[PDB]
């Protein structure tokens, strides 16, 4: 438990850097294994993965791994784990979750979270299309899926539980719920310098809800001026001798969000410990807060039909 943390709402504790596991597509997924030893080596306590990555086999057996060698202990490890649109009706949360507990052979995930707010239809397929490759929707009650939850965290199968990618009525769906028993205790959406969440922010602070980010480093598209690429990011690593990289992360950091990053490359997933080693000044703080555009790299555009759509709303 010997961590750079912050409390929950529910008063467990989350490292603030934490390490994604979503991989390339163009990667076999036994990668996501070999990753995750090198960023627990590195020092990293906090593992990101979701049941619709099929990267959670391989990131539970590097972590044994490292419990049977004695480099960590289960206690040391958070790890998230999320709901997949296929498994939002009420009875089908807990099976999901319990299969995820199978592929890792973990007694528990430490977090579990909704990972969009859009249902599809159940079940096996993760992206169920119809004749014309368009996904087939589906309708649930948030509010039935989140009892489900609550009982998952009753039940000791997860820790915590929270969200993702709500957007901030339909987190207000939730906290407004009739016998609501447990907050979400974190929103998990896209956030960095060109998209910096100030007022989903700040409503999430209101509500005692933690922010944690993902995305947050960001042939013509592909090759135009990329976030990383960003003068002023430029300028502030080298005024501070650091990467453009780690001036995005200390950013989020010096916010009180919880960062997520990943990387294929041994010695960026190593660089990221060196978020605690700086600190940007109020004014560097300022400037790149200035920097905001509404620049949303990730917004989930086959699901741009779905009625519960979250990036519509202003935030």
């Amino acid at each position: 438990s010997k961590c750079h943390c912050v409390i929950l709402n529910d008063g467990n504790f989350i490292p603030v850097l934490g390490f994604g596991t979503a991989l390339p597509l163009e990667c076999p997924k036994s990668k996501a294994k070999e990753l995750t030893k090198i960023a627990i080596d590195a020092g990293f306590h906090h593992f990101d993965s979701a049941s619709v990555y099929n990267t959670e086999d391989h990131v539970g057996e590097a972590i044994r791994s490292k419990i049977a060698d004695g480099t960590v202990r289960r206690e040391d490890i958070f790890y998230t784990s999320k709901v997949w649109c296929t498994s939002l009706h009420p009875e089908l949360v807990r099976a999901s979750l319990e299969r995820s507990l199978q592929k890792l052979q973990f007694d528990y995930v430490d977090l579990y979270l909704i990972h969009y707010p859009m249902a599809l239809k159940p079940g096996e397929e993760n992206f169920p299309v119809d004749e014309h490759g368009k996904l087939i929707f589906d309708r649930v009650d948030l509010c039935a899926t989140w009892e489900a939850m609550e009982k998952c965290k009753d039940a000791g199968l997860t820790k915590s539980i929270g969200v993702s990618n709500f957007n901030y009525r339909q987190l207000e769906m939730i906290l407004n719920k009739p016998g609501l028993k447990y907050k979400p205790v974190c929103n998990q959406v896209e956030c960095h310098p060109y998209l910096n969440q100030m007022k989903l922010l700040d409503f999430c602070k209101s509500k005692d809800i933690v922010l944690v980010a993902y995305g947050v480093l960001g042939w013509v598209d592909q090759n135009s001026p990329v976030l990383l690429d960003e003068p002023v990011l430029g300028s502030m690593a080298k005024k501070y001798n650091r990467t453009p990289a780690l001036i995005a992360l200390r950013y989020q950091l010096q916010r009180g969000i919880v960062v997520l990053n990943t990387s294929l490359k041994e010695e960026r997933i190593k660089e990221n410990m060196q978020v605690f080693e700086f600190q940007l000044s109020s004014e560097d703080m300022k400037v790149l807060d200035g920097l905001n555009r509404n620049m949303r790299y990730i917004p989930a555009a086959i699901f741009k039909g779905h009625p519960n759509w979250p990036f519509l709303d202003e935030y």
